[PDB]
Protein backbone atom coordinates (compact mmCIF):
# COMPACT_ATOMS: atom_id res chain seq x y z
CA UNK A 1 0.00 0.00 0.00
CA UNK A 2 1.13 3.58 -0.95
CA UNK A 3 -0.33 5.99 2.12
CA UNK A 4 -0.47 9.69 1.35
CA UNK A 5 0.75 11.90 3.37
CA UNK A 6 -2.07 12.83 5.57
CA UNK A 7 -3.01 9.30 5.88
CA UNK A 8 0.08 8.06 7.15
CA UNK A 9 0.00 11.06 9.89
CA UNK A 10 -3.64 9.61 11.01
CA UNK A 11 -2.55 6.01 10.63
CA UNK A 12 0.76 6.46 12.68
CA UNK A 13 -1.39 8.95 15.48
CA UNK A 14 -3.76 6.21 15.80
CA UNK A 15 -1.44 3.73 16.83
CA UNK A 16 -0.09 5.70 19.16
CA UNK A 17 3.04 7.26 17.88
CA UNK A 18 2.85 11.15 18.05
CA UNK A 19 5.58 12.32 20.59
CA UNK A 20 6.19 8.48 21.04
CA UNK A 21 9.69 8.60 23.18
CA UNK A 22 9.18 12.87 22.54
CA UNK A 23 9.57 12.25 18.50
CA UNK A 24 6.34 14.48 17.34
CA UNK A 25 4.27 12.74 14.76
CA UNK A 26 6.01 14.58 11.79
CA UNK A 27 8.96 13.29 12.32
CA UNK A 28 7.69 9.91 12.25
CA UNK A 29 6.09 10.89 8.88
CA UNK A 30 9.37 12.43 7.32
CA UNK A 31 11.40 9.23 8.40
CA UNK A 32 8.69 6.91 6.55
CA UNK A 33 8.92 9.51 3.39
CA UNK A 34 12.92 9.33 3.19
CA UNK A 35 12.60 5.47 3.98
CA UNK A 36 10.25 4.46 1.51
CA UNK A 37 8.56 6.97 -0.06
CA UNK A 38 5.19 5.93 2.13
CA UNK A 39 5.27 2.52 0.14
CA UNK A 40 4.60 -0.50 3.02
CA UNK A 41 5.95 -2.63 0.37
CA UNK A 42 9.15 -1.22 0.14
CA UNK A 43 12.11 -3.72 0.32
CA UNK A 44 16.20 -2.71 0.54
CA UNK A 45 18.96 -5.51 0.35
CA UNK A 46 22.03 -4.48 2.91
CA UNK A 47 25.95 -4.75 1.89
CA UNK A 48 26.07 -7.19 4.88
CA UNK A 49 22.99 -9.50 3.89
CA UNK A 50 20.55 -8.00 6.03
CA UNK A 51 17.20 -6.37 4.16
CA UNK A 52 15.50 -3.46 5.18
CA UNK A 53 11.51 -3.55 5.53
CA UNK A 54 7.94 -1.71 5.11
CA UNK A 55 7.23 1.78 5.47
CA UNK A 56 10.01 2.46 8.39
CA UNK A 57 12.78 0.24 6.66
CA UNK A 58 13.15 -2.43 9.51
CA UNK A 59 16.68 -4.58 9.43
CA UNK A 60 16.55 -8.26 9.57
CA UNK A 61 19.83 -8.03 11.73
CA UNK A 62 18.25 -7.12 14.80
CA UNK A 63 14.38 -6.50 14.68
CA UNK A 64 12.57 -9.13 12.50
CA UNK A 65 13.21 -12.91 11.01
CA UNK A 66 13.50 -13.39 7.40
CA UNK A 67 15.54 -16.63 7.97
CA UNK A 68 18.38 -15.29 5.28
CA UNK A 69 20.35 -13.44 7.57
CA UNK A 70 23.10 -14.97 9.27
CA UNK A 71 23.34 -14.54 12.83
CA UNK A 72 20.84 -12.22 13.46
CA UNK A 73 18.20 -11.38 15.46
CA UNK A 74 14.48 -11.05 15.80
CA UNK A 75 13.46 -8.27 19.05
CA UNK A 76 10.15 -7.43 17.73
CA UNK A 77 9.18 -10.93 17.24
CA UNK A 78 7.83 -11.30 14.06
CA UNK A 79 8.55 -12.34 10.30
CA UNK A 80 10.20 -9.53 7.92
CA UNK A 81 6.91 -9.84 6.24
CA UNK A 82 4.65 -8.08 8.36
CA UNK A 83 6.31 -5.14 8.08
CA UNK A 84 5.02 -5.16 4.29
CA UNK A 85 1.28 -5.37 5.63
CA UNK A 86 -1.09 -2.42 4.46
CA UNK A 87 -1.87 -2.61 8.32
CA UNK A 88 1.29 -0.73 10.12
CA UNK A 89 0.03 -2.18 13.02
CA UNK A 90 3.43 -4.46 13.21
CA UNK A 91 5.77 -1.78 11.73
CA UNK A 92 4.66 1.13 14.35
CA UNK A 93 4.83 -1.77 17.12
CA UNK A 94 8.55 -3.02 16.13
CA UNK A 95 9.50 1.37 15.39
CA UNK A 96 8.81 1.90 19.36
CA UNK A 97 10.92 -0.83 20.57
CA UNK A 98 13.48 0.26 18.29
CA UNK A 99 13.46 3.75 19.15
CA UNK A 100 13.45 2.86 22.28
CA UNK A 101 16.62 1.30 21.87
CA UNK A 102 19.26 4.05 23.51
CA UNK A 103 19.52 6.14 19.90
CA UNK A 104 16.16 8.20 19.72
CA UNK A 105 15.33 8.53 15.87
CA UNK A 106 18.94 7.99 15.30
CA UNK A 107 18.61 4.09 14.59
CA UNK A 108 17.41 5.38 11.30
CA UNK A 109 19.94 6.83 9.39
CA UNK A 110 17.94 8.56 7.09
CA UNK A 111 16.13 10.36 9.18
CA UNK A 112 19.37 11.43 10.84
CA UNK A 113 20.86 12.85 7.22
CA UNK A 114 17.29 14.12 6.36
CA UNK A 115 14.83 14.95 8.97
CA UNK A 116 16.79 15.62 12.17
CA UNK A 117 16.99 19.37 13.39
CA UNK A 118 14.27 20.05 9.95
CA UNK A 119 11.05 21.63 9.74
CA UNK A 120 9.27 18.35 10.75
CA UNK A 121 6.09 19.71 11.26
CA UNK A 122 5.85 20.78 7.37
CA UNK A 123 5.07 16.69 7.09
CA UNK A 124 1.52 17.00 9.19
CA UNK A 125 0.85 20.55 8.11
CA UNK A 126 -2.85 20.66 6.29
CA UNK A 127 -3.90 17.41 7.56
CA UNK A 128 -6.61 16.54 10.23
CA UNK A 129 -5.54 14.78 12.55
CL1 LIG B 1 4.75 13.81 0.23
CL1 LIG C 1 5.50 17.51 14.04
CL1 LIG D 1 12.57 -18.54 8.67
CL1 LIG E 1 18.00 -15.36 9.67
CL1 LIG F 1 15.88 -12.84 18.92
CL1 LIG G 1 9.26 -15.84 11.46
CL1 LIG H 1 -2.95 0.89 9.28
CL1 LIG I 1 15.82 10.57 22.30
NA1 LIG J 1 8.77 -0.68 8.34
NA1 LIG K 1 16.68 -11.44 11.92
NA1 LIG L 1 3.19 -3.71 9.51
NA1 LIG M 1 16.47 15.31 2.14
Amino acid sequence: KVFGRCELAAAMKRHGLDNYRGYSLGNWVCAAKFESNFNTQATNRNTDGSTDYGILQINSRWWCNDGRTPGSRNLCNIPCSALLSSDITASVNCAKKIVSDGNGMNAWVAWRNRCKGTDVQAWIRGCRL
